[PDB]
């Protein structure tokens, strides 16, 4: 079957593993866990067709950016996370976004922009914002929630239509 090599990336703390959790084993709880490197391979339907979503969740640990080029040189389609509670986790997903083009050499990478925890009350980083810097790489921008699953098939299903559409 087709695969789809998404990797999931950004600051420590912004969901990446949560977001993955719920698209993958349906829930979210609320709990501690830092990532090292896991991976998650899962057989889906998407738009009629069967296809393996091969997704590589990472670490947002600093000291892991010598890792960071080796999974995003073999990525296909990148996550690129942030929480609309954390201004700094904004910040660092430029970062990313760079250093996916630095090492793929391209800039017409399959991405979408996600805003992760939209339940919580104290946004920081305005929609406007963060539409702004998708808008810049040419991708969409999508809020999710892990917590209440809203938004979290839409932001997998449209990173796999951005990469099928690529
Ligand atoms: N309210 C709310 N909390 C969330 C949401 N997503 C994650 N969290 C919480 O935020 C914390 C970090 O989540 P986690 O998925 O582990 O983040 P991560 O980006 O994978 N961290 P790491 O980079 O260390 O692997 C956890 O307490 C988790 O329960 C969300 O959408 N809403
Ligand atoms: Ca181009
Ligand atoms: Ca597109
Ligand atoms: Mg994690
Ligand atoms: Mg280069």
């Amino acid at each position: 079957m087709t695969e789809y090599k998404l990797v999931v990336v950004g600051a420590g703390g912004v969901g990446k593993s949560a977001l993955t959790i719920q698209l993958i084993q349906n829930h979210f709880v609320d709990e501690y866990d830092p990532t090292i490197e896991d991976s998650y391979r899962k057989q889906v339907v998407i738009d009629g067709e069967t296809c393996l979503l091969d997704i590589l969740d990472t670490a947002g640990q600093e000291e892991y950016s010598a890792m960071r080029d080796q999974y995003m040189r073999t990525g296909e389609g990148f996550l690129c996370v942030f929480a609309i509670n954390n201004t700094k986790s904004f910040e660092d997903i430029h970062q990313y976004g760079e250093q996916i083009k630095r090492v793929k050499d391209s800039d017409d990478v399959p991405m979408v922009l996600v805003g992760n925890k939209c339940d919580l009350a104290a946004r920081t980083v305005e929609s406007r914002q963060a539409q702004d810097l998708a808008r810049s790489y040419g991708i969409p921008y999508i809020e999710t929630s892990a917590k209440t699953r809203q938004g979290v098939e839409d932001a997998f299903y449209t990173l796999v239509r951005e990469i099928r559409q690529h």
